[PDB]
């Protein structure tokens, strides 16, 4: 009845779909060649609804009508303090409607529409759903969707409604740090064990303490920083180079923002190379006023610029071990999740915190959560 069911990580900044096929989890690439999709939606002036890479790629020219970060609003009331903080930093319009924070956008030709956070995520889920169905050759109807461990009843439910709207029956909602633990099969051992998931993504940092008892996962304590992640590290290097531009050219870069978004691009690119290389080069043709940008970043400078931010990632790890009444000696597994955990300093930091103990390694940290979900989805047909 339920067909092939899909594992979906519906993430804040990125999304991932997986499937179980011929005895293996298959992570599916979208129509753009990508194993992760931006949780992005956009409406061009022509009236063309773009979701994914296509929406993320044109957000510079369409900042009002490019919806992102809906996970911050999903399952929340308009008057929720968190929401009233969040909407201050969000360049599309959020209105109070049916007690909720509805996204307001121009659909094309100045024509106005509002969308509940669940309707946006339903668009993102539809893209994951068409991403899966293109790989499989068939329609998909059922799914396993993940949420962060802190999500409450209303947030969990609204994620299921995003699902329903997308034409997806969400059979299971599983916690994100749990799906990760399942991806490493940590649920396939006898014992009582403690698991620390340290999840550092694009715009969020989450640390979960889990206990596993014979396939029974329990979340004991959670911590983190809802506004700390890879984008933050981008900003810091962006600041470094804007400040360097000034000092050499005398020119100031935030006068054209299209220059700023260009730098954003080549910074994020350089950072990523720097998890693998010791130096990277940032090259921009017609950066500002037609002039060409060309600079490099050492890994040492990268680390230097974010050292206080990297280091701050330990404090949640301590508050978690406190609230779980456990010392450092008690953690039996360390699971790294999120693309930012590829940063070498981050790893050095985790490892020496826990007195030299090596983390679980082997699964792509961007994919670990959709993987966990796809494993469970695999059981469900
Ligand atoms: N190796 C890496 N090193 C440091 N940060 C990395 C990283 N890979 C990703 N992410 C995976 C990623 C993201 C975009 C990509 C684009 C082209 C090619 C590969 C890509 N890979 N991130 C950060 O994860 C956050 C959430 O993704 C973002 O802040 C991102 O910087």
């Amino acid at each position: 009845d339920v067909g092939t069911v899909v594992g979906i990580d519906l993430g804040t900044t990125y999304s991932c779909v997986g499937v179980f096929k011929n005895g293996r989890v298959e992570i599916i690439a979208n129509d753009q060649g990508n194993r992760i999709t931006p949780s992005y939606v956009a409406f061009t002036p022509e009236g063309e609804r773009l979701i994914g890479d296509a929406a993320k790629n044109q957000l510079t020219s369409n900042p009002e009508n490019t919806v992102f970060d809906a996970k911050r609003l999903i399952g929340r009331t308009w008057n929720d303090p968190s929401v009233q903080q969040d909407i201050k930093f969000l360049p599309f319009k959020v209105v109070e409607k049916k007690t909720k924070p509805y996204i307001q956008v121009d659909i094309g030709g100045g024509q106005t529409k509002t969308f509940a956070p669940e309707e946006i995520s339903a668009m993102v889920l539809t893209k994951m759903k068409e991403t899966a169905e293109a790989y499989l050759g068939k329609k998909v109807t059922h799914a396993v969707v993940t949420v962060p461990a802190y999500f409450n009843d209303a947030q969990r439910q609204a994620t299921k409604d995003a699902g329903t709207i997308a034409g997806l029956n969400v059979m299971r909602i599983i916690n994100e740090p749990t799906a990760a633990a399942i991806a490493y099969g940590l649920d396939k051992r006898e014992g009582e064990k403690n698991i620390l998931v340290f999840d550092l993504g694009g715009g969020t940092f989450d640390v979960s303490l889990l206990t596993i008892d014979n396939g029974v996962f329990e979340v004991v304590a959670t911590n983190g920083d809802t506004h700390l992640g890879g984008e933050d590290f981008d900003q810091r290097v962006m600041e470094h180079f804007i400040k360097l531009y000034k000092k050499k050219t005398g020119k100031d870069v935030r006068k054209d923002n299209r220059a700023v978004q260009k730098l954003r691009r080549e910074v994020e690119k350089a950072k990523r190379a720097l998890s693998s290389q010791h130096q990277a080069r940032i090259e921009i043709e017609s950066f500002y006023e037609g002039e060409d940008f060309s600079e490099t970043l050492t890994r040492a400078k990268f680390e230097e610029l974010n050292m206080d931010l990297f280091r701050s990632t330990m404090k949640p790890v301590q508050k978690v071990l406190e609230d779980s009444d456990l010392k450092k000696s008690d953690i039996d597994e360390i699971v790294l999740v999120g693309g930012s955990t590829r940063i070498p300093k981050i790893q050095q930091l985790v490892k020496e915190f826990f007195n030299g103990k090596e983390p679980s390694r082997g699964i792509n940290p961007d994919e670990a959560v959709a993987y966990g979900a796809a494993v469970q989805a695999g059981v469900l047909s």
